[PDB]
């Protein structure tokens, strides 16, 4: 793809920074060239005392999702003049909660509260994940200690004499509140804690994020200062920090400013939230009740959370965080010795590159390029070598992974077509049909021994409402009976996730499952509906796909991308169900091998108290 060795570190930021360059300045154009203003607004003073606007956007299912934390300017505009600007973030998202947009707005005086259309959403863009993405290649050119020269040979391709990490490793190696280790996985605990570099690659459900949170549990027990810990997502750091959690070590999570209106498992670790509880600094505590209920309280409130944040940050055992988190000011002067990433094949490598140079000596990357990879907008940059992960650069220079091939997620039928397809056969299980029987779930399939089937269903998809994307109320009506099936047989709503590639497909049926679902209105709202992403690194007892295309063009999720299949396909712990049109996904080499698959396991059926399918 791109020459993987390097003179030294000033050429390899001659070569990287140029590429970030040109991914910053195409959706910096995309961004600022995607402007609604037809909407209608919805004013209030939220009961925290901070107005929050909310609004509709037509349904666009594109690879820049608007997330929360995103600066949106509204624009108060048409025949009545109270015209003006007010900035705002975004508190939330299209979900199980609704489709509609919310801003949380900095100010909160000059705003018009005349509730009154022909507004204008414009989607701010900030340089901020570039930015640092080019002052992590400066570091790596300038500063001397950014990393520990073995790494530094390593890194650019030069030949090197092998360094051998001393430490005092533990008796055994099985952290106490994760799973009791492999042979496999032992092995790679043992070999990463001796090396300065080491590579981590497994199919889905092999440990890897275990392992990652049991070698992150051993090198907080050395004498070293907090270890960092990092993703490419959000959600794969989320993962990671409550595998951590369960070890017992004291844990930060770093999110940037804008998103402390997200709520995981683990929401509770968040510096934001750690924060608020402190018990040793009464007085930024007064402060921030007084925010809730001026201006000079304000100068000494935020100097006050800084000190707050330094405290924290620099006594914790683990600091998890997103890689390009890792660049973020408030880690600005600190230092990392260990440093692990998950997930590193779902970045480019000048983002995988951010938490590194904050002085790694001992760096550990784990991934598996038959997943989510990078998302480079810019098919210029693609093709000059932006879209190679860090990882995957190191592979081809020689280092040779330690691998995981025994998965403990799924049940052998399930794990059956993701291995034969995408890794060769070589995922096997670690885990029986005994073992994933659904305790409490009186289910029976259209065949015992195999907990899986494609529904088949020909509808009419069509276009959304508003917006571009694409829907099939005649499937989300099937998946509903699915997923009301699952629930009456004993199935608990937080352990069924449905995955579908579409915005107006997701949208609908959030709505129908709502009004139109047989049982408690609640039970639907606590099912997951999402793309492939939401689930990344994750597990849910049962999944159900909603393949959306009844038509002939092209698909954009888990239709036309190996990786998005892959990862759909490899959720579910008990159980999966796949709902779509035969036909319509046929034109699809990968597509049309899950369909012969799946008809010679006698899977392939159709109508409720099914039978088999031609
Ligand atoms: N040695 C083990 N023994 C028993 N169960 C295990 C073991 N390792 C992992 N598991 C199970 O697998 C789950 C953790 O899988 P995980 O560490 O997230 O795999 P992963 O490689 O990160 N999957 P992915 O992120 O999709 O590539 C846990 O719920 C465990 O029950
Ligand atoms: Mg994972």
């Amino acid at each position: 793809p791109l020459g993987s060795r390097y003179e030294d570190a000033y050429q390899y930021q001659n070569i990287f920074g140029p590429l970030v360059k040109l991914e910053a300045d195409y959706d910096k154009k995309l961004k600022e060239s995607q402007t609604q203003d037809n909407i209608t607004v919805r004013w209030d003073l939220g009961l925290n005392k901070k107005r929050i606007a909310y609004f509709t956007l037509p349904k666009t299912d594109s690879d820049m999702r608007l997330m929360q934390g995103d600066e949106i300017c509204l624009r108060y505009k048409g025949d009545l003049a109270p015209l003006w600007k007010g900035i705002g973030h975004v508190i939330k998202v299209p979900d199980n909660y609704g489709d509609e947009i919310a801003i949380e707005l900095r100010s909160s005086v000059g705003a018009p509260v005349e509730v009154t259309h022909n507004f204008q959403v414009d989607f701010v863009w900030k340089s901020t994940s570039f930015d640092r993405m080019q002052s992590a290649l400066k570091t790596f050119a300038v500063d001397e200690t950014s990393v520990s020269g073995y790494i530094y040979h390593k890194l650019l391709g030069h030949e090197v004499e092998d360094v051998i990490i001393k430490c005092q490793l533990p008796k055994r190696f099985t952290a106490q509140g994760l799973p009791d280790l492999n042979h496999s996985q032992v092995y790679a605990v043992k070999t990463v804690l001796q090396r300065p570099l080491s590579l981590i690659q497994g199919p889905p459900g092999t440990g890897k994020t275990v392992t990652s949170a049991t070698i992150v549990y051993h090198l907080a027990r050395q004498g070293n200062g907090p270890v960092l810990v990092c993703a490419p997502s959000n959600i794969a750091v989320d993962q990671l920090t409550e595998k951590i959690h369960q070890t017992g070590l004291k844990v930060v999570r770093l999110c940037a400013k804008s998103r402390e209106a997200i709520d995981s498992p683990v929401s509770f670790l968040a510096l934001h939230n750690q924060i608020r509880n402190m018990d040793s600094m009464p007085e930024l505590q007064k402060l921030q009740q007084l925010k809730d209920e001026s201006s000079a309280d304000e100068k000494r409130y935020r100097a006050l959370k800084r000190t707050a944040e330094r405290e924290l940050l620099m006594n914790a055992d683990v600091i998890c965080c997103t890689c390009v988190g890792a660049g973020d000011p408030r880690l600005a002067k600190m230092q990392f010795r260990s440093i692990l990433i998950d997930e590193s094949t779902q970045a480019t490598e000048p983002e995988c590159m951010v938490p590194v140079v904050l002085g790694a000596k001992q760096l550990i990357l784990v991934g598996d390029h038959c997943q989510l990879g990078p998302v480079v907008m810019c098919k210029k940059a693609a093709k000059a070598g932006l879209s190679q992960s860090l990882f995957e650069r190191l592979v081809v220079l020689g280092i040779r992974p330690i691998r995981l091939q025994v998965q403990y997620r799924m049940h052998p039928a399930l794990s059956a077509f993701p291995s034969n397809i995408f890794y060769e056969g070589s995922l096997q299980n670690g885990v029986t049909a005994a073992d994933r029987v659904k305790k409490g779930f009186d289910f029976q399939w259209p065949q015992p021994d195999k907990p899986m089937f494609f529904y088949v269903t020909q509808g009419q998809e069509e276009i959304a409402s508003s917006g571009t994307s694409y829907l099939n109320r005649t499937e989300a009506a099937n998946v509903e009976k699915i997923t009301t099936k699952l629930l009456k047989a004993g199935a608990k709503p937080d352990q069924i996730g449905i995955i579908t590639p579409y915005e107006g497909q997701r949208s609908y049926l959030v709505q129908y499952m709502q009004f139109s679902g047989s049982l408690h209105t609640k039970l639907y709202q606590e099912v997951e509906i999402a793309s492939v992403d939401a689930f990344q690194g994750r597990e849910k007892d049962f999944i159900i796909l909603s393949c959306v295309r009844a038509n002939e063009h092209q698909g954009i999720g888990f239709l036309n991308d190996p990786r998005r299949l892959n990862v759909a396909l490899t959720r579910a712990r008990y159980g999966v169900i796949i709902v779509g049109n035969p036909k319509a996904l046929s034109k699809q080499p990968l597509w049309n091998h899950l369909l012969n698959y799946y008809k010679e396991q006698k899977v392939l059926v159709e109508g409720p108290l099914n039978n088999l399918r031609e």
